């Protein structure tokens, strides 16, 4: 036997930084779960013993630390590129670093209409995440996307003209509840390394305020005739607005509400037009995926 | 051996409701998951096999959408007095309903400044809840609640002149991150009735939206000498501005964020005044509660 | 407004201890979670901010694991016992310590049909528990008890006879399948002290060993006539087994299977007599609960 | 734009199936929660919104209980072929079904030294899983794996010799306590269909017992030179000793058991030799991946 792909590193660093304005006393946190990965020149660890190849997790962890002390943490792009790059730079047998970063939410308060200065609420677990793989020879490439976006709309969604066959039980709709998790990625064009990656930095925030602005409206707007045609509206929408961007791809669960006949009680009438009251599934969930790139 | 206490029902009921505005068009929806226990003259199902005495459990579950059917579901101190009061004048042998519901967020979304008829977001897990125990011949006892509420500040809390001993390591600070999440929960004074629960209907939402702002503008202006010290500011202050309350608890985690001495690394400073870069612990946790009343 | 009651402590402190037997070179691991609230004359550090009465959480922490370096951690009954009577004996103003443990599973591995001497594994997610409440002048209060354990049997459960009415569609059963997760509680009678606590040591593996065959023995071998039935038969036996408990709880979901009606493609029969295939419901539950004590 | 990818269909569906057998009165249970996402010419139902090509995922839904009614659902490599052969046989346009299924424990209890004919316990949140992809010309690929298997060995793990720098803190050592949880996935060479899958049904569970017995086994009794060598020698011995499977991958944490120095408290020893109490750390950990194939 052989090794034939192997990676190790460190998961699931917790991360706080603090940024204090000394001029106006305002105060900006970001909190992050990291992680990394290597790949090299590694393999007689795992067939020889040899811990001489082994940048220890340990290390990839203070490194995390390190280099959140002594660069930018935003936007997350720029930040795993940085991190990956040094992996790769700085040791001679590691050949790519894999990152992964979760941002979590810490939204200023209003306080009596106006922006406190070090006061933070997690508004939602919604986040946004970055995949960064730094590959010796080959760049930087990064994934970007924004997950656990809950919402919900109570009508203006239709499910008709499906296959019927001996196997269907389900009825056509006119008018149904859809509720999802939004999961969208956005895949960037190869960069030839942290100076071009650096060159774009702009981009980053623009483009996942797009990407989320783009899924909230669609997704209000459109009298949608599937999950499947919905998604794809955004996507397209997504790719139109930012030419450094090559794939996007939703991930959509269909979070089902369940009609409630009650007519067996006293011909309470809770069905079709006159449904008030519903059952949501906790599961089974339709999954539906696509993944929208260039004609 | 004697049954000395039991009770028994229907827990994660999840339920949604949606009105429809036929004037406006604008909708609105409402989803809570709902508990309902009974107790009464039931030992005997319990000792001699006699189910004759046993609402079914899924009759509870029933109930409970047929109750939101036929009436309001907001404000969920209301529904929740209504369904217990439900089964206890329906049933003869049934003395006690024990209501818990907790209110999941469907906040309207605002597309292009604009609040959108019928689309929604969950923005945080946040949770508005009630407990309400409806007793024959003793009324309707009502605790109302805010959790899940999740906040942080990063500076102007400070953590000195504790005691010290042998078993004393921690050191005194006059600037720390402060971080929890926030259970706070009111108790209504005992209403006659579901006619005395209605007749202050506008109180509990009113009291809700006091406690949650209370809470966030204490939290975020006081220069915290203890969690102890802010929690007690935050119950005085809703005691003071509900007079139907009896007490306020407050149950507060400590979630702490560590500093990371860094100067092993190049002699690199992140402690103290420098400290920029610190590691969220997931646990242990402080845990400090109180209940606050009147003099 | 006054303090009506108040606890702080730490919460969530994992512990794990090994003991190396050097004659056999046999290795047992233990490892808990631990919570510990303290109350006494602390009402200053919520309404004066005087730290000056705070014990710091950070300290009772420390305390945790010097308790676990200088003394047995098994069985917890006692464990929870000393670390409570500490706090109450080493500081005059603390007048109650409520000590709560989690036991997680290490089950020593089998290899080869011998035990091995340093190798577990986590044989289910089944805990041990403690509440220990340790009160100045009145002794100490334990309540034992195992949760998290999941049984199911795919026949010999029953219930019918129970009430119909207006809001009943359940029908009667005469074979359905049972399944639950089995949260049980015993209360000692009250301990005058650690002297008492102490000469009781073998009990308490002894009854938490009983506790689980006569809920697993009752469980497989009732022919249930509901779940309530069941439980009670449960108790009885607990109580029946060992004279200084006081009560035995039991608090027991009925994690509902739904038979699924297939007819409807190609006649196939999956209900009743011919039920092979059933869905698994996540929610709602039933919740059933009882507390048994002597005559 | 243009669709480069899409797949859809049902996730997070529970099934259970019971087995009766009418001579010995012996039931069997088994529980899985299957997941089916199928692909083909369905583009124009995200494209123009043409549900005429979808096959609802409430179909799947009914398919998947139907199939588990009409086949064995034993091993799941089998049931999750069947399942996949179906819908690329019975849709014309569909061409490939990705079949993921989870398998839990329920385990037959023992009663009084004997198998108890119905009743069963879950031991542990320890699956088996498969992962079948049936693309149309292209036969069958099959991963199987186990997941969620949580040992510890509190000895008799080293890890020394490791890279030193300046990113360097972690101290050398020759004994330490070991934890993980384990992921293994063993991939079968590619099965031309239905027929080749039934022809090797016996060696599926031998298989999976293998690898299972191989992991434990190795893990209890290398003497550890790091969770790299380790997992390669379980790895190899899979590999030797079936023929049928292509690679083998693991993923392990390394859920860090971390001394605690108590010697500021009356010079109290638990480092080192001396070490009995530890503080588990939830995070973060190190993750360790390899995927080992044949020379
Ligand atoms: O087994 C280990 N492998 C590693 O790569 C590592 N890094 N720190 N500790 C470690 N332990
Ligand atoms: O065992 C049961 N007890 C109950 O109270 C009940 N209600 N529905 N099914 C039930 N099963
Ligand atoms: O606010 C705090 N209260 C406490 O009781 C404590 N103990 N450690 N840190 C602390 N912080
Ligand atoms: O939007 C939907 N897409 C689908 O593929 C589907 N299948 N059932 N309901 C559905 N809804
Ligand atoms: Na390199
Ligand atoms: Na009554
Ligand atoms: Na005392
Ligand atoms: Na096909």
């Amino acid at each position: 036997s052989a090794v034939k792909a192997a990676r190790y590193g460190k998961d699931n660093v917790r991360v706080y930084k603090v940024h204090k304005d000394e001029k106006t006393g305002v105060q900006t946190v970001y909190e992050m779960t990291v992680c990394v990965l290597l790949e090299g020149e590694i393999e007689t660890s795992y067939t020889k013993a040899d811990n001489s190849v082994i940048v220890a997790t340990d290390s990839i962890k203070n490194t995390i630390y390190i280099t959140a002390k002594q660069n930018p943490v935003t936007p997350p792009e720029l930040f795993g590129s940085i991190l990956g790059t040094h992996f790769i730079e700085k040791y001679n047998h590691i050949h790519a670093a894999h990152v992964n970063i979760v941002c979590h939410r810490w939204t200023r308060m209003d306080i009596d209409g106006k922006p406190h200065p070090h006061s933070f609420i997690r508004d939602s677990e919604e986040k946004r995440n970055v995949q960064v793989d730094v590959v010796e020879g080959k760049g930087i490439d990064i994934k970007s996307s924004l997950s656990g976006l809950t919402v919900l709309k109570s009508t203006n969604s239709q499910f008709w003209g499906f296959l019927r066959d001996e196997y269907t039980t389900l009825k056509e709709t006119w008018d149904r509840i859809l509720s999802t998790d939004v999961d969208a990625t956005w895949q960037w064009k190869n960069f030839s390394g942290l100076q071009e990656v650096r060159s774009h930095v702009p981009k980053f925030d623009a483009t996942w305020a797009t990407a989320r602005e783009v899924t909230l409206k669609t997704f209000a707007e459109d009298n949608s005739a599937s999950v499947q045609a919905t998604m794809y509206k955004m996507a397209e929408q997504i790719l139109a607005r930012q030419q450094l961007i090559e794939t996007v791809e939703y991930s959509l669960p269909n979070k089902h509400y369940f009609e409630i006949d009650l007519s067996w009680h006293k011909g309470l009438q809770n069905t079709g037009k006159n449904a008030e009251v519903f059952a949501p599934q906790s599961d089974p969930n339709g999954l539906i995926k696509c993944t929208v790139g260039r004609s």
